[PDB]
């Protein structure tokens, strides 16, 4: 359900809500881009802080994670023990907010309402926005139906009284979602027949492509981005697939981040693995399909680096796009698992030749010879594309160099028949890799529908984070992929 964060409460305002409405063992999070655990523990609130400034969420005393709903979870049912004493995340401290709800529009007329539910909705597609006969109610909008009359538009009065919410009549609920989630579960049935069924918010994050620095300025305006990224990250509660296998004895050592881990339904499986190894079959790595593919997948670890050359030949990818340097603020994030230039390596029953590398400005290029040992006529070349400017915090400030990039890395791909997936990697395979990733799927139908086309931002991040952990991490990169997307229309 995610509601144990708060998006928009102070530090004060968390303690009280706390020690007055919570227990021991009571916790909410909060944003400040970091954020804050609040804790209370034996009748006194700590704050514990976490930081993300693009690949995880770093918890202070804790772990790395690739959302805060997986955050969370894993502190409520492993211990993990988050110490600092021992801390315990018990009761989650429950937001009644509405403002990073899918379905809550604040201000809004009902004309407004009627025109976005008659031009964008369908039977089911619904709103709820504040009364503007009466201030202080609010409104839910549905749309029914199968111009000629056979839809319409429905709107119900919910009043608010004593911070408590209904429909004039039956249960006062604590909260609107609270009162959403009755009525879809239990549909509003008209004295005549036709049954209010709120099937799906109204989509208004779709636009049409020309119209891009269009909504960009609409965001940008009092900010607009921050709500419609929080909207997005409220729906990460849906996406806590089993990750079964990263958490497997065996696997462990095979995961750069222990807890950030591939779900089980998309990972890479390594067949034609030795049978000497107990489990052979795992890498860190998800299969990424636009519903072109792609492997994201973490930097190598020492340890991984013969796991990774048998993905990429297993799965006939011919393009690798790296976003880290080998070592950032002196700390590792991805092991050096090419050889240097001229230079021929055997990674397990892999050979790699680096044939040749090219210098640009934000990136070098290494084409690669991939082939199994001891079996000729399996070679081909793998072009390895290594971008090594991005920030080490954050993100650029000018989408320039990262479109010159992803156009490089698309014609390459483009011209290799029935090659495999792109492999994307950073160090965790989350941030920075979602954000191309991300990137260069918009772009992908903008250059086959040209600028005449639909794009749905959140949308698509949505999907591509259910077939791996916390694609994209921040709102940063969020505005960074509207910045991209904007550039790369304007340059046609
Ligand atoms: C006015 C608002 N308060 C409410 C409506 N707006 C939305 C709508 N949808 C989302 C998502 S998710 C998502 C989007 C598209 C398809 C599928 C999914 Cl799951 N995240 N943020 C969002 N904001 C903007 C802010």
């Amino acid at each position: 359900s995610r509601r144990w964060f708060h998006p928009n409460i102070t530090g004060v305002e968390a303690e009280n809500l706390l020690l007055t409405r919570g227990v021991d063992g009571s916790f909410l999070a909060r944003p400040s881009g970091d954020f804050t655990l609040s804790v209370r523990r034996n009748g006194a609130v700590t704050h514990i802080k976490i930081q993300n400034t693009g690949d995880y969420y770093d918890l202070y005393g804790g772990e790395k994670f690739a959302t805060l709903a997986e955050l969370v979870q894993y502190y409520m049912e492993h211990h993990g023990q988050l110490k600092e004493d021992v801390i315990e995340l018990k009761y989650p401290l429950n937001c009644a907010d509405p403002t990073s709800e899918r379905w809550f529009h604040g201000h809004l007329s009902g004309k407004e309402a009627e025109k976005l539910l008659t031009e964008k909705g369908k039977h089911g597609s619904f709103l709820v926005r504040e009364s503007q006969s009466h201030p202080g109610d609010f409104v839910l909008s549905v749309r029914t139906g199968d111009n000629d009359g056979k839809s319409k538009v429905t709107h119900v009065m919910i009043r608010c009284q004593e911070l408590k919410y209904d429909v004039g009549g039956g249960e006062r609920f604590d909260s609107l979602t609270d009162l959403v989630e009755h009525y879809k579960k239990n549909p509003m049935v008209e004295t005549l027949g036709t049954v209010l069924q709120l099937k799906q918010p109204l989509n208004t994050t779709r636009i049409n492509a020309a119209e891009i620095e269009s909504r960009v300025r609409e965001l940008s305006k009092l900010q607009g981005f921050w709500e419609e990224f929080e909207t997005l990250q409220q729906q990460e509660c849906k996406l806590l697939y089993s990750r079964k296998e990263g958490q497997r004895q065996e696997n462990k050592n095979k995961n750069r981040y222990k807890n950030i881990l591939p779900f089980d339904h998309t990972r890479v499986v390594l067949h034609d693995g030795d049978p000497n190894e107990p489990v052979s079959d795992y890498i860190n790595a998800n299969i990424i399909m636009p519903e072109k593919s792609y492997i994201a997948t973490q930097g190598c670890l020492q340890n991984t680096v013969n796991d990774f050359w048998r993905m990429v030949f297993q799965e006939n990818s011919r393009v690798i796009v790296m976003t880290t340097k080998e070592v950032e603020r002196g700390k590792s994030k991805c092991v050096k698992y090419w050889p240097d230039e001229y230079a021929l390596k055997e990674y397990g029953v892999m050979r790699v030749r680096n044939v040749k590398e090219s210098a640009a400005h934000d990136y070098t290029l290494r084409e690669l010879k991939l082939s199994k040992v001891g079996q000729g006529n399996t070679e081909r070349t793998v072009w390895q594309y290594h971008f090594r400017t991005w920030p080490d915090h954050g993100v650029p400030s000018d989408p320039g160099g990262v479109l010159d990039f992803l156009e490089e890395v698309h014609h390459k791909q483009e011209s290799i028949m029935d090659a495999g997936p792109v492999v994307v990697h950073c160090s965790a395979g989350i941030g920075r890799t979602g954000t191309f990733i991300v990137i260069d799927i918009l772009i992908d139908i903008i250059r086959e529908k040209g600028v005449d086309c639909d794009i749905d931002v959140p949308k698509t991040i949505q999907m591509v984070r259910s077939q791996r952990s916390g694609m994209v991490q921040t709102e940063a990169q969020y505005r960074f992929i509207y910045m991209a997307v904007q550039h790369y229309i304007e340059t046609l």
